[PDB]
């Protein structure tokens, strides 16, 4: 699948994207396009906020920070909107989805970009941070209840899955972005699909 | 680079890239994301009309053929507008021209698509068609001068070139199309570059 990250955003971001890519630098209008191998799993691109680095790839990041490396081999640190996905799998289908489990700090959509006849994907263009609870502001931006409070309730790692529910603090998140995830067991209302063979469209400000 | 190849044109046509990519049937409205690795050189990207292929991907076509194959090996036969580039050559710039050397099927757009600040392309979206010389009328479309009549004046190879100046065949398609590459040694008007990094747009009847 190719991948087109767009930064429309009024500031630079640092777009990280994990297994494939890693990082680079977008000013307002920029594109980077990586291309997926079909049957990548646990996947993520997102946009780190305020940063600084050196030749040796070593600096921090405001927000999704992945290490201190700019080409991130791992996963960022909360606050961040996580564009999400799983190449072919069941049935040769794609799964992607906008996360906001780990907070939010930029707006994204995530929509196919042909390959197939698939048109329907995730949006949150509002501007989640405007409206934060007070509890959950961080770094100017909102992050959400579980890397907050880290508390079962809000984080259903493991066994708490197995009773894991909606809380007042996803209702704000879902309130503003009906098509992302707001909690951890989200999935009836945050599952997209596509046919595998579909290429994509994450940018950053809709 | 990735190549992102797009059939505007009310008929199907069957997209031809060499030597990445093979072959790809894109009905009106779709596109193909091919990803050419630095250091590809001598590649071209074309139309076929009018194919019919089994599911072996085995069969025939009226403009462009490829030795009877779906999957593009080599490359193919006049008449055909040509897509051609070459990436990251001399001083880390990419080489790219659209040619009716081989004569004109279909209109083409080569653009620049992000990845770096370049925005220069070459466009052929006039319908040589409709005036084409008589004699250059073939298969249903507008052939040039060196693959229909085979005399050097128009082929200029090896030894030829020396001498290969504008005729009154290269100067028709010219007229038509100043961007593209009218006969052999026309490369003073119809070279483009752009930093190696810039990814491109081929739109069939933009």
């Amino acid at each position: 699948a190719v991948f087109t990250v767009v930064n429309q955003c009024p500031f630079t971001v640092w777009a990280a994207s994990v297994p494939v890519g890693g990082g680079r630098q977008l000013n307002r209008g920029e594109s980077w396009r990586i291309t997926a191998p079909a049957g990548t799993t646990a996947a993520r691109i997102w946009a780190r906020t305020g940063c600084k680095f050196d030749a040796s790839g070593r600096g921090s990041c405001r927000t999704g920070d992945c290490g201190g490396v700019l080409q991130c081999t791992g996963y960022g640190r909360a606050p961040n909107t996580l564009a999400e996905y799983a190449l072919k799998q069941f049935n040769n289908l794609d799964f992607f989805d906008i996360s906001l489990i780990d907070g939010f700090n930029v707006p994204m959509s995530f929509l196919p970009d042909g390959g197939s006849g698939c048109s329907r994907g995730p949006r949150c263009a509002v501007d989640v941070n405007a409206r934060c609870p007070a509890e959950l502001r961080q770094d100017g931006v909102c992050n959400n209840a579980c890397p907050v409070f880290k508390k079962d309730e809000y984080c259903c790692v493991g066994s708490a899955a197995n009773d894991c529910h909606p809380t007042n603090y996803s209702r704000y998140f879902k309130g503003q972005c009906p098509d992302a995830y707001s909690y951890p067991k989200d999935d009836a209302t945050s599952t997209f699909t596509c046919p595998a063979g579909t290429n994509y469209k994450v940018v950053f400000c809709p």
